[PDB]
């Protein structure tokens, strides 16, 4: 294989997420865990809100809560950054902007802890309305199609990406939320720097009939795609 990292993940790999979050002042913490399996290009999480109730909506929280179990396509295979990058792993910072509202910024660290693949993560947003759309919960239940557009970074040894999500309102029209990203190695080995590609993602929200705390499951597949 045209990295170490991507040995890694031929299997199924336990995935644990952490993330504590402050909008607006309100705190809030977040644990995950679950499953990905990068063959298929395809993760599972149950999220749970370890403070209670969560002050924003579940899906504004999606993109922040894994792009090393993407399925790289075999002739794209020297384009996966990702995996290259493990097991001592990457951080994942954003900028996330709500259109007409206000925005999120992220640093995640992604990487190996033993067999367990984990995402741990800080959030601050600030300038949201209390009544919009965010802080407001006037946001579906479930998630939309999109592609993350990733390039190079050589001067960090890294990527960027952006993309712009598009959040359903109820009874609304959609709340966009436009993604600024980058990515860099943390330890110092060798990584794969790729070509210009994206990853074109779908995702399935629904609920654990079983669970009584604020959560969310989520469902994501995710393959590499834009290189002919
Ligand atoms: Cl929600």
């Amino acid at each position: 294989m045209v990295s170490k990292g991507e040995e890694l993940f031929t299997g199924v790999v336990p995935i644990l997420v952490e993330l504590d979050g402050d909008v607006n002042g309100h705190k809030f913490s977040v644990s995950g865990e679950g499953e990905g399996d990068a063959t298929y290009g395809k993760l599972t999480l149950k999220l749970i809100c370890t403070t209670g109730k969560l002050p924003v909506p579940w899906p504004t929280l999606v993109t922040t809560l894994l792009q090393c179990f993407a399925r790289y396509p075999d002739h794209m295979k020297q384009h996966d950054f990702f995996k290259s990058a493990m097991p001592e792993g990457y951080v994942q910072e954003r900028t996330i902007f709500f259109k007409d509202d206000g925005n999120y910024k992220t640093r995640a660290e992604v990487k190996f802890e033993g067999d367990t693949l984990v995402n741990r993560i800080e959030l601050k947003g600030i300038d949201f309305k209390e009544d919009g759309n965010i802080l407001g919960h006037k946001l579906e239940y479930n998630y939309n199609s999109h592609n993350v557009y990733i390039t190079a970074d050589k001067q960090k040894n890294g990527i960027k990406a952006n993309f712009k999500i598009r959040h359903n309102i109820e009874d609304g029209g959609v709340q966009l939320a436009d993604h600024y990203q980058q990515n860099t190695p943390i330890g110092d080995g060798p990584v794969l720097l790729p070509d210009n590609h994206y990853l074109s993602y779908q995702s399935k929200l629904s609920k654990d009939p079983n669970e009584k705390r604020d959560h969310m499951v989520l469902l994501e597949f995710v393959t590499a795609a834009g290189i002919t």
